[PDB]
C-alpha cells in the first residue's frame, strides 16, 4: 500500500503576527501578505481537504517586531495553540530572553511537542527542562506512527542567550542516535524537524539512516518548483532532493520566513516508510486567502495593547539626539553612537576560547537613521514612539564576518561622495576611523583602529587587511544597502539578529538616563 | 521668670550607624566613637537629669556608608524614631534617592516634624510629597512653647536628585516669613535649624529678625570653646555669637559630623523670649559613655542582615577590570575609566537652562585604584568583596569648581613624576589629554580637551584657561594628597558627594555586565618607552 502525508511547515516566522508588506515590513494596506490569520484559514482548507496533515514550525518563532517585544513569547503560544501546531523545533532566537523567557511562556504553554535533540543541559537547569523539550516525539497520523526528531543550530551560544548550563551537541551525531531509536521501536517514517540552515539539512538528508524528509529554517531559504510568484528566487527545486549515502532521495524542504510562505509537501510512503514521491511548492498567503475573521479579531484586540504599550516611558535623554540628516550624513553623531553602542550590547555571549566577546564592533549608516529625538520636546522621555520615528523599518542588526580589507573597502564607500547628503556615511562603536576628504574618492581613509576581541582588556589596534572580522550592521546594509555591495551576507558569512528598535529600547530602558557624545570615533583630518 | 532650654543636636551622621573610627571610619581599633547606641545613652541621661530638652537634626542623615546603600533610610527611621527626636530638617543628602526615596521610608514613617521652609513645589507628585513637610513646627517644652523653623542648601539640586519639580527659594526671605508668622501667633522663642553651611546660617543669625537660635549643617562645622577633646579643630567658640542686626548675640551650632559628638546647648531665655545666656559644647562620643544595649542588640542584628548586602552579586566583567599599579599609574587602564564614568553617570540631573548637565568630566588617581577584578576568578561574579577591594578606604566623590588652568596645572602634576611609580597618574572620564613624556617635568601636557556642559550635544572642546569649570574627583585629592595642592576644596568651591563603592556599585548594578575600553582618554606622544 501507500499512505500520503501533507506537511504543512513554517519557519523563521520572527514575530509576524499581522499581515505583512511584499518585503515583511508594515503593510499599507492595499497588498498584504502572511500573518497567522490568513495562514489559519490556508491551514483549516487543508485539513478539510487533505486526510494526513501535519503542521511543523522549525523555530525562530520568537524575534522580529513589537509583538515580541510586547508579549515576549505569550503571542506564539496563544496563535501556535490555536492553529493546532502538531510539532515545533527550538531556532536560536527562542533563546533570546534566556531558559527563563523560553520557559516561561513558551515551554510551559504549548499544547504541541517541542523538540531539539542536540540540546544538553547541565545543573539545576536538567531535571524538568528534559520534560520541557524532547529529543523527539512519535506521533499517530490515521493509523500510522511518524516520528520527528528535532535539531537546533550549534551557533546559538553564539547567538542568543541559552546560558552556560545548555550545551549544542552535533546534530548529525544527535540525530543518528534518535533515528536508530525509532527505527529500533518500529517506526519506519522519520522527519527530521529543525533549525541550523539548509547546508546542515542536506547534511542530514545524506548522512542520517533513516530520515525521510528534512523540514528546516535558520536560512530563510525559498525553495521553488517551477516560476516562482513573488520577488524571493528560489535557490532550487522545492522540494530539494538530497541524495543519501546510502541511495534514496530525501526531500529536503524550507519555506523562506516571516510567515509570507506556508510550506506544503505532499510525501507518499510505501507500507515500508520509504518516500516513493515527494512533491509540492510553498503556499504564497496573499490577498486571495482571506484572514481567518476569528483569528483576526484576536490581533485587533492585542495591538491596541500594543499601541499602548508603545507610548510608555522607556528611560530619558538629558541630550538632544541629533539624528538629523545634517549630523548623520555629514559628520560623527551622537545618536549613531548610542544605537551602535546598544547595538553591541546586545550582542555580549559567552566568551570562548581567548576573547572578551566575539564580537567589539558595530555600523549603522546615517541614511538608517531617520530622526532626531529632542529632549526638549517632552522632557526627554523616551517611548518606542520616539525610537520608530529613528529607526522606522523593522530591520535588524546582524552578524557580518567580513575581512579587514573588505571592511576597510566599506569605509572608502561610506566617503566616497560625502558632502552629498546621501546615506552612506557609517557611525560606528568599537571603531576609530581617520578621513582625509582631501584625497581622491577610494583614498579618503587615513586609518582604521578596531577593538580587539582576542584579549583580556579591550583596547584599539589597527586593522589588518588578510584577517578576519565579525561586524555588527543593519539588515539594511547586509542587504547591500546604499551600495554597499561589499557588505551583502550569505549563509556563509551572515547572521540574522534582533529588532532594531528592541536593541535600542532595551539599551536606554537599563541606562535610565543618557547622555551620548560625539566623541571622536570618525575623525576628518585636515591633511596636507 | 526665665525659661532654660537644652538644645541636643545632630548633623551630617551620614549613615554612621556603628560605632566609628576616630576618623569616623570603621572602628578596628580600641578606641571607638559616636554611633548611634552611645548617641541614645547620652540623650536618655540629659533627658534625666535637664527638665527641658529638644532633639534635633540639622539633615543629612542619608548617605556615607553600606548602612544607607542596603536600608536605603529606613535605618534613620528605626534609631531616630527610638531616640525620640522632635524635629529634623531636611539637608542636600536626603534627595539622593530622589522624592520617591525620600517619601518613602522616611517622610511616611518618622515620628517627628520634616521641616523646609524654603521649598517651592512646582507639580503634583512633587506637591504630594511637599503635602509632609513642614516650613516651621511650634513644639510645646514644660509650659513654653518653641517655634523651629527648616531650611535646606539652594545647591540641593546639583548636589543632589530632588528633580525640576522641588524648587529652592533664598533662605533669609523665606525664614523672615515664618519668622513673622509665629510672632503673629504669639511665639516668642524661635530656633532657625537647617542645612545651608556656616556662613548661611551667622547671615540667618544676622538678618532674619526673631531667630533667637540657630543650629545647623553641611560644612561639617566645629564649634568649641576651650581645648577640644579630640583632632578636630574648633573653626570658632560653641555657641558661635552673631551679632545680629538688631544688636544681639544669636547662638549659632553646629557639631562637626559622622556622630561623633552630641551638640549640647544651654540657652536661658528671659519672659519676652530673648536670649540672655547661651552655653556649652559638643559632647565627645568616645568610650566613656555606654552604649545603650538595646540599640547596641539591634545594630547587631543590622549587621547580620547587611551580610546579603556585601555577599550579593551587583554585576559581571566580561573584561579584566585591570587595576593593577602597572597599569593605573603608568597608563590609562580600563578599570580608572570605569570609576571615574560610574562617578559621571551617579552626578547626573537634568538640563539646566543652558547646559545639558552641570559636571561632564571626573578624574580619579591610579592610587586611589588599589586591586584589580580578574574576570576569570569567579566568572566575572563582582560583589562589594571585590568592590571593597579596589576602593577600601571609604571615601566620597567630590564636585570641585576650578578654573582651566588650575585643572592644566593637575594634569601637569599627573606626569611630573611619570616612571617612579607613585600613585599621580589621572583616570578620566570627559577628558582628553595628550602628555609627550620627554619633556621637562611641569611641561609635558600638549593638549587638554573637556566635553562641553554648555552644549545641546556633549562634544570634545579646548580647555579654556581662564573660564571656570566643574570637575568630579576623590575626597583624597579635594584634600591635596599625592602633592595636589591645587584641587583642594573649601567651603566656597567644593561639595562632598557620595560614598566610592556606592557610586561604583550602583553603575555595575545599572549596567549589569561591564566592559570598559582603554579608548585612549590620555595619549602619550610616541617618543618613549
Ligand atoms: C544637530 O547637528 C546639526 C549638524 O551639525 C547642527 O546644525 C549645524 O550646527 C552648526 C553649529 O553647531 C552650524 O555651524 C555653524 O553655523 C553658524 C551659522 O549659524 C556659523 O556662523 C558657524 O561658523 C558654523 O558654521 C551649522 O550651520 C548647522 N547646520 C544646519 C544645517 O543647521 C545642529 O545644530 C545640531 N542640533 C543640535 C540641537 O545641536
Ligand atoms: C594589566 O596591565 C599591566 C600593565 O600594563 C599588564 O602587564 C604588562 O603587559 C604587557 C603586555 O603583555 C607586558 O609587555 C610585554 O611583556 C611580555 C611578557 O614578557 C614581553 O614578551 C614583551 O616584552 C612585552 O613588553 C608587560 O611586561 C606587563 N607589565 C608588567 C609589569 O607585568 C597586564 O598584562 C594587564 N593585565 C591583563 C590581564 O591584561
Ligand atoms: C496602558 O498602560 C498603562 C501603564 O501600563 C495603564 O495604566 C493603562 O491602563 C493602559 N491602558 C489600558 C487601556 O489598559
Ligand atoms: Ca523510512
Ligand atoms: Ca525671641
Ligand atoms: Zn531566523
Ligand atoms: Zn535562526
Ligand atoms: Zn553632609
Ligand atoms: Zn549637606
Amino acid at each position: 500500500g501507500s499512505f500520503e502525508l501533507t506537511i504543512l511547515h513554517t519557519n523563521d516566522v520572527h514575530a509576524r503576527l499581522e499581515q505583512t508588506s511584499r518585503d515583511s515590513g508594515k503593510c499599507t494596506g492595499e497588498d498584504c501578505y502572511g500573518g497567522v490569520a490568513r495562514r489559519a484559514t490556508k491551514i483549516r482548507q487543508i485539513r478539510a481537504s487533505h486526510r494526513n496533515v501535519l503542521l511543523l514550525d522549525a523555530g525562530d518563532q520568537y524575534q522580529g517586531t513589537i509583538w515580541f517585544n510586547y508579549y515576549k513569547g505569550r503571542e506564539v503560544v496563544h496563535f501556535m495553540n490555536s492553529l493546532r501546531y502538531d510539532a515545533m523545533a527550538l531556532g536560536n532566537h527562542e533563546f533570546d530572553n534566556g531558559l527563563n523567557g523560553l520557559l516561561d511562556p513558551l515551554l510551559k504553554n504549548v499544547k504541541f511537542p517541542i523538540l531539539s535533540a542536540n540540546i544538553r543541559p547541565k545543573g539545576p537547569i536538567a531535571s524538568n527542562i528534559s520534560g520541557y523539550i524532547l529529543p523527539y516525539k512519535i506521533i499517530n497520523v490515521g493509523s500510522e506512527k511518524v516520528g520527528i526528531i528535532g535539531y537546533t543550530t550549534k551557533e546559538t551560544p553564539v547567538l542568543s542567550n541559552p546560558g552556560p548550563y545548555l550545551e549544542f551537541r552535533d546534530e548529525v551525531e544527535e540525530l543518528q542516535k534518535h533515528a536508530d531509536k525509532l527505527t529500533t521501536l518500529g517506526v519506519n517514517k522519520i522527519i527530521a524537524l529543525g533549525h541550523s540552515g539548509f547546508m546542515e539539512d542536506c547534511r542530514i538528508a545524506q548522512k542520517v539512516k533513516g530520515v525521510d524528509v528534512v523540514v528546516g529554517g535558520h536560512t530563510n531559504t525559498f525553495l521553488y518548483t517551477g516560476s516562482p510568484p513573488s520577488n524571493e528566487v528560489a535557490a532550487g527545486n522545492y522540494p530539494f532532493m538530497q541524495l543519501s549515502d546510502d541511495g534514496r532521495q530525501v526531500p529536503v524542504v524550507q519555506a523562506y520566513a516571516f510567515g509570507k510562505y506556508l510550506g506544503y509537501l505532499n510525501v507518499t510512503f510505501d507500507d515500508k516508510g520509504k518516500v516513493i514521491k515527494a512533491s509540492g511548492n510553498p503556499i504564497l498567503l496573499n490577498k486571495s486567502i482571506q484572514e481567518d475573521p476569528a483569528v483576526k479579531a484576536e490581533i485587533s484586540r492585542m495591538k491596541v495593547q500594543l499601541q499602548n504599550y508603545s507610548s510608555q516611558e522607556i528611560g530619558r535623554t538629558i541630550v538632544y539626539l541629533n539624528g538629523t540628516t545634517h549630523a548623520c550624513r555629514f559628520h560623527e553623531c551622537n545618536l549613531g553612537n548610542l544605537i551602535c553602542d546598544a547595538v553591541v550590547y546586545n550582542n555580549l555571549r559567552h566568551p570562548d576560547d581567548n576573547e572578551w566577546n566575539h564580537v567589539s564592533m558595530c555600523i549603522v549608516n546615517g541614511g538608517g537613521i531617520r530622526s532626531p529625538i529632542d529632549e526638549q520636546a517632552n522632557n526627554g522621555i523616551i517611548t518606542l514612539e520616539e525610537l520608530t520615528a529613528v529607526l522606522p523599518f523593522g530591520g535588524t542588526f546582524d552578524l557580518l564576518q567580513i575581512k579587514g580589507s573588505t571592511l576597510r573597502q566599506a569605509f572608502e564607500h561610506s566617503v566616497h561622495r560625502h558632502g552629498q547628503g546621501t546615506g552612506e556615511l557609517l557611525q560606528v562603536s568599537g571603531i576609530k576611523v581617520v578621513y582625509d576628504l582631501s584625497q581622491k574618492p577610494g583614498k579618503r581613509v587615513v586609518s582604521l583602529n578596531v577593538l580587539c576581541t582576542e584579549c583580556r582588556v579591550p583596547t584599539y589596534v589597527p586593522l589588518e587587511m588578510e584577517k578576519t572580522y565579525k561586524v555588527l550592521l543593519p539588515s539594511f546594509l547586509a542587504a547591500g544597502g546604499d551600495g554597499y555591495y561589499m557588505l551583502k551576507g550569505d549563509s556563509s558569512n551572515h547572521s540574522s539578529g534582533d529588532l532594531d528598535i528592541s536593541i535600542v529600547g532595551d539599551y536606554i530602558k537599563r541606562m535610565g538616563k543618557v547622555f551620548p557624545a560625539m566623541e571622536g570615533r570618525m575623525v576628518f583630518s585636515a591633511g596636507s
